[PDB]
């Protein structure tokens, strides 16, 4: 509390996450946030200091999982993502984040020792999949799958999408993407595929494991096409003026791209969750979530026949 | 001049990975780099595509690489640089990494000391400073930087032990002034001198002002302020006062102590009025509408404000220079410079007090 009061008094000019403006308790992240603020893509930045930062509080609510599939919501998310992907940022453009992070987590996963027997058993099951071998299978598949490198959000889930208070009747301008902690140059396919995976997961469930997974909620081809139909003219300048045939070809190839990279969403966040089970103090069914993601990984492989 | 091979390799890789377009596929053997400034710290290089290499988009053909060389300040400086870039006040920011930065290369030269007094130059500096001072920045708005910094440097100065006779002798002369007491006198003076708290550059010297290539025929739009390392919320008077002091110091002198000081080069009242007459309406659009009597009152008060705060320029940078004498291995007469600043401090005090 103490430290928080003085930040407001000194940084703000009548003058964890708290509403006082908003307070968050890092060079690249700070620079990024500052740039996005300047560009009016993200919340304004009021204060930057070691113990946190003072960010604009935007009247809003986060989306619910089920809202991701509303046509107008989906269309706008696609547009916002396309816009994000268009950002120049002073960061390394060589894609490293995706597979570097997977390796990082995998290294950690392979040396984790749990004490609780339930967790020990759950880990046994997961390790049975031969994760190092599987990662190489994934690397092979994705290396064969062209995807342009863009500035990705990397965590486009409903909790990171604000529905702006008073803009609810706006068809195309009622959302803002937030929470850029994972944002980096990455394969475009990951961002979109990750988003599509998020249709399935609801993190607001009030009973253990504190999420729901619904495999039946992955977007249908029609839904996927609706999304990318919005993304593509927003991202690709010349897209709108292509022939119908040209457009179909691009779309179809993009569906293959995004659905393959979705595999990386499951793999990365599955490994992540195992690590969190060990180190996190937050109450959440991390091992159960890991299992859900790996279940989805193999299911998607079966779907794609890969 | 060409950099050493290790630097060339590292520079290559930063350019290749951080810069878009043709840079991304550039081979090592195609990389062009020349030294702007060497040394152990804050080295500068120009990095360039082959002349025969076509750009793919809107990527730069040439950039500036800044290497820090030999954590709180890191975040603030980087964030500040990014913001100023976004606002078109400063060079574009192409890359940031632990070891340095890639910045827009701006065809230009820095001003010479003598040029600070040119009326059109001075007027544009005042305007640029006014603009600077209008910036909202996500930094602490309490004006703690000035006296915080002087206190900090004084602490260190009182701790210094030199082992070389000339430095030992010089330090003793400076110490003989009773710096802690003098600092309290200065504090008391400036305490009684109203000055608005604005985002200040804090180092508006000729070396930090670029004369933009092509625009040497422009009256009002031929400069850019750079080098924001010291920038902070501070008393407006310090920024202007400090700028005035800089008329007196030329850091381009080729022989020891590698600067020249000339007290007589301080702006005349006429010159000061010219500067502030440009600043004021730049800083407040409505200013031009006040009665001449109102304007004169504001100007007269501002002159005393800036001239008082000039004392803090002398004191702060004097102390700074003593600290550098101890911690820096750069070839500069830091002690001589410290003495120069204190000489000017007492001269200015006498001017104000007579
Ligand atoms: C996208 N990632 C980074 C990887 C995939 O998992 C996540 O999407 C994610 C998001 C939210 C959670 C989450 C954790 C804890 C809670 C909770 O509210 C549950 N409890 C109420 C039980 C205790 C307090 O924290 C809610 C959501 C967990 C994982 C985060
Ligand atoms: C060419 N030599 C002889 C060797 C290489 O370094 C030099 O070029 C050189 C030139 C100028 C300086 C210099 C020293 C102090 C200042 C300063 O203005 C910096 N501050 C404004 C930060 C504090 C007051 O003194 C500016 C330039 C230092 C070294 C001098
Ligand atoms: N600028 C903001 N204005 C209003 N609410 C916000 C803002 N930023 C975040 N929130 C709310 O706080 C939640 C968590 O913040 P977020 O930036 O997503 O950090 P985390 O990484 O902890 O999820 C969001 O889901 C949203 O409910
Ligand atoms: N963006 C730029 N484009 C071209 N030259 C520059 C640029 N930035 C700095 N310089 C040159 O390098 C010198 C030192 O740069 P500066 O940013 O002032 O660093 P320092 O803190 O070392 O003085 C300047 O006086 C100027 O001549
Ligand atoms: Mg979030
Ligand atoms: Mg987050
Ligand atoms: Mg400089
Ligand atoms: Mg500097």
């Amino acid at each position: 509390r103490r430290r928080a009061y003085l930040w407001c008094k000194e940084f703000l000019p009548a003058w964890m996450l708290f509403q006082c403006v908003l307070l968050r308790l890092m060079v690249l992240e700070s620079v990024m946030f500052a740039i996005l603020a300047e560009r009016s893509l993200g919340p304004k930045l009021y204060g930057i200091f070691p113990q946190g930062r003072l960010e604009q509080f935007i009247p809003s609510r986060r989306l619910d999982t089920e809202e991701l599939s509303l046509p107008d919501i989906s269309a706008e998310i696609a547009e916002k993502m396309a816009t994000f992907h268009g950002m120049k940022m002073p960061f390394n453009k060589e894609p490293k984040w995706l597979f570097g992070t997977m390796e990082k987590y995998l290294k950690e996963v392979l040396r984790i020792k749990f004490t609780e027997e339930s967790r020990i058993k759950k880990l046994h099951k997961l390790l049975s999949y031969n994760l190092p071998l599987e990662l190489e299978n994934l690397r092979s598949l994705l290396e064969s799958t062209p995807s342009p490198v863009v500035f990705c959000h990397n965590d486009c889930q409903e909790g990171n999408i604000l529905l702006l208070e008073g803009r609810e009747n706006s068809e195309k301008q009622k959302l803002m993407l937030i929470d850029f902690e994972y944002s980096s140059y990455n394969y475009r396919g990951f961002d979109i595929g990750n988003h599509f995976c998020e249709w399935m997961y609801d993190y607001s469930y009030e009973k253990y494991p504190f999420f729901r997974a619904n495999i039946r909620k992955y977007p249908t081809k029609k839904q996927q096409l609706h999304f990318i139909s919005s993304y593509l003219p927003a991202f690709q300048n010349d897209f709108e003026n292509l022939s119908t045939e040209e457009k179909s070809i691009i779309k179809e190839e993009m569906l293959l791209e995004v659905n393959r990279f979705a595999l990386a969403s499951h793999f990365l966040w599955g490994l992540w969750s195992i690590v969190q089970a060990k180190i996190s103090s937050i109450e959440f069914g991390y091992m159960d979530y890991a299992q859900a993601r790996f279940d989805a990984y193999f299911h998607q492989k079966r779907k794609l026949g890969v």
